[PDB]
């Protein structure tokens, strides 16, 4: 939900 973490 983020490049990061979903």
């Amino acid at each position: 939900g983020s490049p990061l973490f979903d």
